[PDB]
């Protein structure tokens, strides 16, 4: 019972909530803002994203690999709030008024960093946050699942306030988020007490270097998954960047796609959370490769089925699919890698693939798409990618590591012993 009476948690669980609320604003209703407010084109919206990644690549490495040597000092994660402070002004006064104010290239860029206060940041947050509750102990797997209510809830009500007014919203971005978020930095915690008074006494560190990667580039198990991720991911994550202006049309007004598109993500959280608190064994029984393979066919169905969307309702089910696979793509991504590759390579794997590869591919495939959408329409563009996507999955069938090699009852045991 070191929670109801204890602080940090009862605190860093709020900051952790009041953050995602900012998400529930940004990441869902961005395209809408762009298209529906800045009447911005489909081959140009593309650029926005294409641009982002470059900084969700160009940052996660500088960030991520800093936060370590930061300690329990809040310095980084403080100058992240000094952004989510200036949300409104930026967005209304300099983002769109640079985008819309036609001069695009040059400005997208000059506004693709407050893109990091989410992608690079979010982890930089979560990460730093646990060390906060690795010290004043409790477990945060009960603290984050506190901050996962803010996005769910932040979604619905922003869909509503967006129609009421697409701008009141950019003001809860600052208040709703900044002030409180950073006011939750006055009760803050520090100074190392009955364990680890240096970065080596109790809590170690997980490093990566040159020659490991050179041994990874060596390993084939990589090249094949490195494919599955670059092929069937970068891909499907394009479909999702703009599968909103597609969703919207189908309905009566604008207060439809919107007021209700939000209504779905939201009603598609529980469905996601209640699936996962479950997914573990579901996976360690179903294997790993298959847990991705499953994750695969779905997202591919999703893409494909979208090139056929003739009904609004449809796109409403074509949606539920999404948060119906992220668990498997996520839980799968793990229980697999850590089952086919060396513990030492681990973290490395998550750069040689994620913070570096997909982010590159995804960067281009956003523009290939960007244009393409406006060449055969979402639908047609959709008939392309989706097919491409579902194409790699089939391959990957042969490309991925077996469910039981020569040492699974000898090389892997970590959750068992
Ligand atoms: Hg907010
Ligand atoms: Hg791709
Ligand atoms: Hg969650
Ligand atoms: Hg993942
Ligand atoms: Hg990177």
């Amino acid at each position: 019972m070191y929670y109801l009476k204890n602080t940090n948690f009862w605190m860093f669980g709020l900051f952790f909530f009041f953050y995602f609320f900012i998400m529930g604003a940004y990441f869902p209703f961005f395209p809408i803002w762009l298209h529906d407010i800045n009447h911005i084109s489909k081959s140009d919206t593309g650029i926005i994203f294409a641009a982002i990644s470059l900084f969700s690549l160009l940052f996660q490495p500088l960030f991520g690999l800093l936060s370590d040597k930061l300690g329990l000092r809040k310095y980084l994660l403080w100058i992240i709030t000094g952004m989510l402070v200036m949300f409104a002004p930026f967005f209304i006064f300099i983002f769109g008024p640079l985008l819309q104010y036609n001069i695009l290239v040059g400005s997208i860029v000059g506004g693709i960093y407050l893109g990091f206060c989410f992608n690079a940041g979010a982890p930089a947050v979560e990460a730093f946050i646990e060390k906060v509750s690795r010290r004043s102990n409790f477990e945060f797997g009960r603290a984050r699942m506190f901050g996962c209510v803010g996005w769910a809830l932040g979604a619905s009500i922003v869909g509503i306030m967006f129609t009421i007014n697409n701008q009141f919203v950019f003001w809860l971005g600052s208040g709703c988020a900044l002030i409180l978020a950073v006011l939750l930095f006055f009760a803050k915690t520090d100074a190392p007490s009955s364990a680890t008074v240096a970065n080596a006494v109790g809590a170690n560190h997980s490093a990566f270097s040159l020659k490991l990667a050179l041994e990874l580039f060596r390993q084939p198990k990589l090249w094949f998954l490195s494919l599955y991720v670059i092929g069937v991911s970068c891909t499907y994550d394009v479909f999702d960047q703009q599968f909103a202006n597609f969703f919207t049309s189908f309905f009566a007004t604008g207060e439809q796609g919107t007021r209700v598109f939000g209504y779905v993500t939201t009603m598609g959280e529980l469905l996601n959370a209640s699936i996962m608190f479950f997914a573990p064994l579901i996976i360690n029984r179903i294997g790993g490769k298959n847990a991705l393979l499953l994750a695969g066919t779905i997202m591919s169905v999703r893409i494909i089925g979208s090139s056929f969307a003739t009904s609004a309702l449809e796109v409403v089910i074509l949606k539920t699919l999404h948060m119906f696979e992220v668990p498997f793509l996520l839980v799968g991504c793990f229980k697999y890698i850590t089952s086919q590759f060396e513990v030492r390579f681990s973290a490395t794997i998550y750069l040689v693939c994620f913070c570096f590869f997909k982010q590159l591919a995804m960067i281009f495939m956003s523009v290939l798409a960007g244009n393409m959408y406006e060449s055969i329409g979402f639908q047609g563009a959709y008939l392309v990618l989706g097919l491409v996507a579902l194409g790699f999955t089939l391959i990957s069938v042969f490309t991925l590591s077996g469910p039981g090699p020569l040492s699974l009852l000898r090389r892997q045991v970590n959750e068992v012993a």
